């Protein structure tokens, strides 16, 4: 039983979000939804999410899951807004509590900020099975880009997050806190051991769908024949040349909260905190 | 007695800073010095200021004034860092207290944030005379870009801030809070009534020095013959098309403090506050 998958490209952040629909029912999940954010003005907008809401409404779907593949450093999540409009259960990999506990310190939030994942309604363990309607699904731990990345298998497909790019772009950076180029190399090996026909759906592109086959032989960074020590050297060498993602500091502190904005002050206004000279 | 003026271009922010030196002594002032700031990482760096420090050290100058022409929305000021290394008296126009009182509310700082200009050691009134060594100087109120802009006359020259651009670029936006396209029009008229040979030194360029003469007849936005109501219409029409300056929210909250970073938290880290959905 194969999922009905609709991709949604966001040109500002190069993010693909997905609606993952059970063909035998109206149940669906939403993967990596984007809350649009203008960092110069601090304006959040709902254009990308409204595309998702309209699709769900057109096809009269019931949102069962709001899935995050990892903690996004390049965009803010629109999960909370979609959850208000469409319902559904907010979910992420269990190792999100490592990112919460680390960045609670880096953002200086105190214990008014819980670091155990309560903001998310489900934390997936490695290998955990679950369903989207009748669809059969499993969550695999695939860390390396971040400590907490998950790949979601759903029928014949896999939502790999930032664990791979399209074969001609290669792989993503691993210099996020807790990221590990060698952990990512072995996460990719796990992905390559899947059936070569598995539909692979990327989180970013700089062109959303490939296969395990295409990747295994044609990925410019981790084709077959690229050993662990070679890849690591190149990954860390490219990472050193990379400036920090523009939205990283706003994105983490929203996304580590499940996509809740920071609390309102007596002002009536909510504020992000931008650590100075910490990175 | 004419000032010895050295210009310093910052390509990241298109800012001209100046060293204004009294030829008959070693006294100088520093105008609009830049603290380099990477907004993605929250990294401040001291490259631009180190150029100023080296010049002061080469020519064995004594910093008497650290002048700001206005509250900068496009860069953070390096006044406090220069003040530590070189000394000197930090100064700005008296109407800085309007910007402090407004943005103390917009940034929700409470009364742990004084709104009377104590962070600056001198607040210039309109028409106030002062000296840089033997040089004769006067501060004119020239609002419009911001409520608090000042033009500094020093001998035969004038540091106009963002009150004008070079004649072929025209004028700057007036949509900052308290800014007023019509106030700016009449500030410019005041500048045009100066002697046509007055050396005019811009704060930005997108090429630092022109004359009142060149401006009066050749400014593409406010040449002679452009009336008050025409200019205002065009200024507000262009302003509406403009996205907010990238660094505006970090820059104001540092510069409204005289260039002090926000306080250290028990973390040991300092934080900017970015209002959400307020602009
Ligand atoms: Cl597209
Ligand atoms: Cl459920
Ligand atoms: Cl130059
Ligand atoms: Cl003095
Ligand atoms: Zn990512
Ligand atoms: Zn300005």
């Amino acid at each position: 039983l194969k999922p009905d998958i609709t991709a949604f490209f966001d040109p500002a952040t190069s993010t693909y979000s997905y609606v993952v629909r059970d063909p035998s029912s109206r149940a669906c999940a939403i993967v990596d939804p984007v809350l649009d954010y203008d960092p110069a003005a601090g304006r959040t907008s709902h254009a990308s999410a409204e595309r998702l809401i309209a699709h769900v409404r057109q096809h009269d779907l019931q949102v069962e899951w709001l899935l995050e593949t990892h903690v996004h450093a390049d965009h803010l999540s629109a999960a909370i807004f979609l959850q208000r409009e469409l319902g559904g259960c907010l979910a992420i990999g269990a190792r999100i509590t490592q990112v919460q506990a680390k960045f609670s310190g880096l953002f200086n939030l105190g214990e008014a900020f819980p670091v155990d994942g309560r903001q998310f309604e489900h934390l997936f363990e490695d290998g955990e099975s679950f369903r989207i309607g009748a669809l059969e699904c499993r969550a695999l731990h695939t860390p390396g880009h971040t400590p907490a990345c998950m790949t979601y298998l759903v029928g014949d497909s896999a939502f790999v997050g930032d664990t791979l790019f399209m074969p001609d772009y290669g792989t993503a950076r691993c210099d996020f806190p807790g990221g590990d180029a060698r952990q990512l190399y072995r996460s990719i090996q796990r992905l390559f051991a899947l059936p070569d026909a598995t539909r692979l759906f990327m989180c970013h592109d700089y062109r959303c769908e490939t296969s395990v086959g295409e990747q295994r032989r044609h990925n410019v960074h981790v084709r077959e024949g690229v050993d662990e020590e070679a890849f690591v050297a190149m990954r860390q060498q490219r990472d050193a040349t990379l400036g920090m993602p523009t939205l990283m500091l706003p994105a983490i502190q929203v996304n580590m909260r499940g996509g809740n904005l920071p609390p309102v002050e007596g002002n009536g206004v909510r504020y992000l905190k931008i650590p100075l000279d910490l990175f």
